[PDB]
């Protein structure tokens, strides 16, 4: 390699966005300030499309690539990105939920983001410290059914029901009001930052975030989101964060990216690190660890590809099994990957709202 | 001078499901329709897929664009393939015709694209719910083909989740349901709901034969609208309860002749296999030529419909795509497969499902879900 080349494909947007654009380039002037350099080539996505991801891959691939990066929020094309990866071996590092299937896609990807199951096992940590209680779930789309599937098979069993109500319209509130109606204190909340707010702001408007309900969201941008008015001081909302804070480039990165907001965006207020950010400035570390280490062992290089070519990338498979290996401490904390590529070995922090923020009440352990 | 629409089929030539013949009778027999003027001749354009593959497909459109067609049919088992095909004729805006299930999780952009001659998700679990209805509303065991059977089944889903009877829940690792089976049968629950398509629907219950669970104790629901050519000779007895669904509607003028032509076809070309009845897939093929045929000559009635070729790396649409879906969206035919009708999201709305049970005869005929009702 004369250079260390990978792609990301984001589907963040540039103004009042979630900077991975710029957590990717302070990873890689990171790494090089420190042989070859790093490079990290961006391509962007309009929407959640799988034919322009195929096209997409189409120009990624003759640049001459060692991994793939993302999307971080755009399921069905970063589910075809793992599909034509694994096709041409070149390993797909995901950073975003799969929402949520593939068997045959097994040695394709490694993923920086709680697996289901893991998320699926915290959620249920905190139903057991309630004694296991009926629920209802709010769900921004269906697919939280596959996502959350092992919390699913958990309800289908059990004594305890859960009501699970999709929003797939703008307003919460008539739904919010059933789950009123049916006096059921634990609501769980399944969405985007964004939706998760505004699911909350109309809780708060009828009067359901008082003492009597518990809610427990599945959001890894807990820690941004900002409750005023909403969080009352009887409130109990409950979430997670991935953000190892004691890791030394925590402050510069929050300011980095502070700095960027306040440039570009004047129309809202900057909240704090987006998780996906944090999850694309440590995937830029993991391959970097992972080739060089391959790199000591064996002579790496690089090759331009055709997406409709039956030739593969003769390196992939070997890459695939150091990324495997890599041991990591990022901004998300541990990073270590078991035999399906998901993480293991981390923590999840357990979060609950209060007036001036949030503070911490506990640890998942992956372990 | 001609009403082209372009098919693109994924299925066999001989013994395969019909597909091709199918569409041949459909043009046949309304090409045969004496009317004076003479209306514009009916032509199907007909492109076989080799593979389930974005670059294939994306391939075959290319070469059906230039075409001049005015909608474009299937394919029928390909869900990866539809989508492409969707993907492309909502970006030239000619209509997609939908013949098989849709793909799970949905693609919402391409929502607009199509219409669908198959039963959606949520019709499918309401009928599931149906039958279960009808057994009192038990518990059950759900056995799933894909990972996506809890999103497909999602009313089904959420109403156990609800109820104070459970549901478990076991995926099929990509060819030995066995082991699967025999944790089943230690749970003692009668009811099995089966979500698969056909060949794999016929494994199960083959591997559920051999291990003595196709007694009476045990009630299977099945899925796959092939129900009705699930043969079961030698797996089901007159003690079994294997219960499933049919679309077809018997009782159609053209059914009679619709299977004997394919059943000819198929003892001319196969006289290996034992014709097991009408596919399907064939029949939404039959009712997709004459739903479109219908609406273009409605959409023709008011305005002077024209066909130019279109280009894949060309930006042009067709002008009156548009206008089309909304004349497709009030076709009302009745077809092979019953009522065909749709609602505003281009699904099929008032129609009726009928529900069998197998028996050594064959099947016999229980009950009927209304769509509506
Ligand atoms: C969070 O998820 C919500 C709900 O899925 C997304 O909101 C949708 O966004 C699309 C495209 O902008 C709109 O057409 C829909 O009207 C929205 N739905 C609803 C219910 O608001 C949203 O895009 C996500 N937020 C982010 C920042 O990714
Ligand atoms: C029914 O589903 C099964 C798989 O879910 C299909 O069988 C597949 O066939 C091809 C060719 O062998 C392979 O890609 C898969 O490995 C097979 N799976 C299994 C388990 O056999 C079958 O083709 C489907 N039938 C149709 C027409 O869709
Ligand atoms: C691979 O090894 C060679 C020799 O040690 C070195 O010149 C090259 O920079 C290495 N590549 C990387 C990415 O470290
Ligand atoms: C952004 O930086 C400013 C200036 O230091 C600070 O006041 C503000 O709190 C920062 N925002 C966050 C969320 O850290
Ligand atoms: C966070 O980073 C610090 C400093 O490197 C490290 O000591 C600690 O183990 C990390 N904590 C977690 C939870 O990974
Ligand atoms: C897990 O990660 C920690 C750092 O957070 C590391 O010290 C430890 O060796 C790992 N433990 C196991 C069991 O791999
Ligand atoms: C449209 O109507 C005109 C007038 O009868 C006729 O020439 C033509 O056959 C029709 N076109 C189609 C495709 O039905
Ligand atoms: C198919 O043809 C055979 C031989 O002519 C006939 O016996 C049989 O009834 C037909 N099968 C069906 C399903 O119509
Ligand atoms: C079946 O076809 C007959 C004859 O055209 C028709 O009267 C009947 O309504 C149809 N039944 C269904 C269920 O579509
Ligand atoms: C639904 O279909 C039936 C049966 O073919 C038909 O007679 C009727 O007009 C339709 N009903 C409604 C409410 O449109
Ligand atoms: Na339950
Ligand atoms: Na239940």
């Amino acid at each position: 390699l004369s250079s260390l080349r990978m792609a990301a494909i984001l589907d963040d947007q540039t103004v009042c966005g979630r900077g991975e654009r710029l957590a990717l380039a302070l990873a890689r002037e990171q790494i090089n300030g420190i042989k070859a350099r790093v490079e990290v080539d961006i391509f962007e996505l309009q929407r959640d499309s799988q034919y322009e991801t195929t096209d997409t891959m189409c120009q990624i691939l003759p640049k001459g690539v060692v991994s793939v990066l993302g999307p971080s929020s755009s399921p069905a094309s970063a589910s075809t990105v793992s599909h034509i990866c694994g096709e041409k071996e070149i390993p797909h590092i995901k950073v975003g939920p799969e929402e949520t299937p593939l068997q045959y896609l097994r040695f394709a990807s490694v993923s920086l983001y709680p697996s289901n199951e893991d998320v699926s096992l915290a959620v249920s940590r905190i139903l057991k410290s309630f004694n296991y209680p009926s629920a209802s779930l709010i769900c921004a789309k269906a697919e939280c059914l596959l996502r959350l599937e092992e919390l699913v098979r958990g309800f289908l069993i059990s004594k305890e029901t859960l009501s699970v109500r999709m929003l797939d319209s703008r307003d919460p509130t008539p739904l919010l009001k059933e789950i009123r109606d049916d006096k059921v204190s634990t609501i769980i909340i399944d969405a985007n930052a964004s939706i998760s707010h505004l699911v909350l702001r109309k809780a708060s408007e009828l009067g359901m975030t008082s003492a009597f309900y518990k809610y427990i969201l599945t959001t890894m941008d807990f820690p941004i989101l900002h409750l005023d008015g909403i969080v009352e001081d009887s409130s109990n909302i409950l979430g997670f964060s991935m953000f190892n804070t004691s890791h030394p480039f925590y402050p510069e990165f929050v300011r980095s990216l502070n700095m960027s907001w306040r440039e570009n965006c004047e129309a809202s207020t900057y909240p704090g690190p987006a998780l996906s950010a944090a999850l694309m400035f440590d995937a830029v570390h993991v391959v970097v660890s992972a080739v060089r280490e391959l790199n000591r062992s064996q002579e790496i290089g690089v090759k331009p590809l055709a997406c409709t070519s039956a030739n593969i990338w003769p390196h992939g498979t070997s890459l695939m099994n150091y990324l495997r290996m890599v041991e990591y401490d990022g901004l998300t904390g541990r990073v270590e990957f078991n035999s399906k590529g998901q993480r293991t070995n981390y923590t999840l922090r357990i979060l609950e709202k209060s007036r001036q923020g949030h503070r911490e009440i506990g640890v998942w352990y992956s372990n």
